[PDB]
This record gives structure tokens, sequence and C-alpha cells, in this order.
């Protein structure tokens, strides 16, 4: 059977879910309990965490523009997602997506992670660039598994303290 | 490093590869040697084989219209991919994509299959509906692993012969 339902018009779906593609929610997963995790992410949203995904991430910036702050070869780099761009991110490339525009929409496709394959979330020192804190998580549900992780970092000067230079990371906004 | 390169404009890429999105080639994979197999499929193309994919298939019909002939719950059914539609096909749902329109373009995303996880290709009797022939294949490369499979079916009245009613399947065109 068609477990995931029939085909349906994507622009219409995006328009119908526009109220969820903005703060405070910001994103909406298309199908539940599927192997391919298909999400539409809107904006505005800025963030300071880097994601270490053990599998690939596919991006197709449908409306508006965004960018990914990356670590590439030990250096801070930026990959721009201009409207119309597609991009495939290799496993483990650290990325912090920034989505400054309201009304923007990006198709992001990932795979469910197998048991034992963990995701990392990391923060780096604005002053010296050293890793400040890393949490590894078995990501089963984004909604329940992820926000408390972020909240616990923001609430803790210990977690936010750079082990190299001692500077306390700002937390939620940089 | 960005193994798969930087982001790039998708409509421009599709326009630049338009000569490959029509007979005799018909499709073009976007990135090589990636876990996510990302393809753009054009037209026109009609076919008689059903695919039994052990993993999910994601579709986004970007330009023009297409449709999938399916077996759902023991009955012949059709899922239309109208321009703008997205669709997620569950594993093992038999599907025969038909792409009647020139200039059409559909984003199709699949995963590389692990060793031991095989794809099936099947043909069914137009008269009685019984399975006529099935081949299982470890799909490593579409270009080399798949066309000879199809050719060997078309060239063989034995393979094309229905075991229930004896009718010889037409082969390439129905
Ligand atoms: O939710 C994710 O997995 C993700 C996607 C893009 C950038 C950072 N994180
Ligand atoms: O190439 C495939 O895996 C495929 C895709 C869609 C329909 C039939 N086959
Ligand atoms: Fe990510
Ligand atoms: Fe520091
Ligand atoms: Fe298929
Ligand atoms: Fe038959």
């Amino acid at each position: 059977m068609l477990t995931y339902g029939a085909p349906f018009n994507f622009p219409r779906w995006i328009d119908e879910h526009a109220h969820l593609l903005k703060p405070p929610v910001g994103n909406r997963q298309v199908w539940q309990d599927s192997d391919f995790i298909v999400t539409v992410v809107g904006g505005p949203n800025h963030r300071t965490d880097y994601h270490d995904d053990p599998l690939e991430e596919f991006f197709y910036q449908l409306r508006g523009n965004a960018y990914l702050n990356l670590w590439v070869d030990g250096r801070r780099e930026r990959a721009d997602l201009k409207e119309g761009d597609i991009f495939l991110l290799p496993p483990h490339v650290r990325h912090s997506p920034q989505r400054p525009e309201a009304g923007s929409a990006c198709l992001v496709i990932e795979r469910q992670r197998p048991a034992g394959m963990l995701d990392g979330f990391e923060w780096y020192c604005d002053a010296c660039g050293h890793l400040v804190h890393r949490v590894e998580v078995q990501l089963k549900s984004i909604v329940t598994d992820l926000p408390p992780l972020f909240e616990s970092f923001y609430a803790s000067e210990d977690k936010r303290r750079c082990p190299h230079c001692g500077q306390v990371h700002p937390g939620r906004a940089a």
C-alpha cells in the first residue's frame, strides 16, 4: 500500500503550512515514520550550533536565500544557498545553517540514523576557534531529542566555557 | 572537504543537461559516488518493467507531467506525478514510471543499496495479470547493471512467456 499517501502539489503544501515555516516552529517534516526524513525549513532563524551528521544531507533552496557556516579543512567557510541552488553535504562536515529571510523555504532530505550511529552538536569559541562543547545524541525524534540539548547548553556557563582561552560562549545569539 | 562540490543553480544545471534528458539517454545523475542517488529524469520514455526497490524513492516533478503504473494491494493502480507534485514511494511497491512529455524533468532521490539488498525487475502479463519474469540484481551502477537485463528479456520469448496462460509478453513496447 501507499503508506505515505498519494502524490500532492508541493507549492500548495508549502503555502498551507506557511504559519509553521516561521518562528517559533520554523520547520515541518513532510512524511512521518519514513526512512527518508523530508523537511521544509523556513525562516527567519539564526543559530550558533554546528551539526555533525553521520550521513549526507541534501538541500534544495526553493524560495529565498540561506547559507551554511561550515568547518572545511580546519577553516571557517560559508556555503551560500541562493534561491534555486541544490547542494549535497558529505557526512561529518560541520554545518550551522542560517536562514535570515522570512517566507524562505528549503527542502532538506536526510536518512533515519541506525542504532549506534550518533549525531553530534558542537559549539566553537568566537575568540579562538577551539571546540567549546560537544553533545552526541541518538536522534530518534527531532522534536523531543534536540531542543533540550540546546537549552542545556545556553543555560550553562560551564558548558559554554572555552577550555583553551576561558571565554564564555554567548549561548543562543552570537 | 566538500566532496560533492559547492551549491549550484538547479534550473541552470537542468537546462545545461537538457540534451541528456531525452532519448536515448533520458536521465542524468547529479553527483557520483554519493550515498544519496540524486537523478533528474526527462522524457519522453515509456516502459513495461515494474521496479521492486528494497528502499524508498522520493519524487519531485519539477517540469511537465508523468505517472507511475503501480501494483497496490493486488490491483493495477496509477499515481499521477503532475508538475509540482512530490511523492514518497514505500519499499517494494512495484512501479513502472511513464514519462510521455518531452522537456519534462523529475527529481528522483534513492539510497545506495547495501551488499545483499537486491532490486527486482518484473514484467506482468497484459492478458491475465500473472508475473511473467523477475530478475533480481545487486544494483551498483545503473548504466552497466540495468540495460543488459532489459535487453535479455526483450530478446527472449521464453522469458516473455506467461506461465499461467502462455501469452508471450510484447517485450519493449506494450
Ligand atoms: O537538522 C539538521 O540535521 C540540520 C540540517 C541543516 C543544517 C544543520 N542541521
Ligand atoms: O530507477 C529507478 O529506481 C526507478 C525510479 C522510478 C521508477 C522506476 N524505477
Ligand atoms: Fe544537519
Ligand atoms: Fe577560546
Ligand atoms: Fe524505482
Ligand atoms: Fe498470462
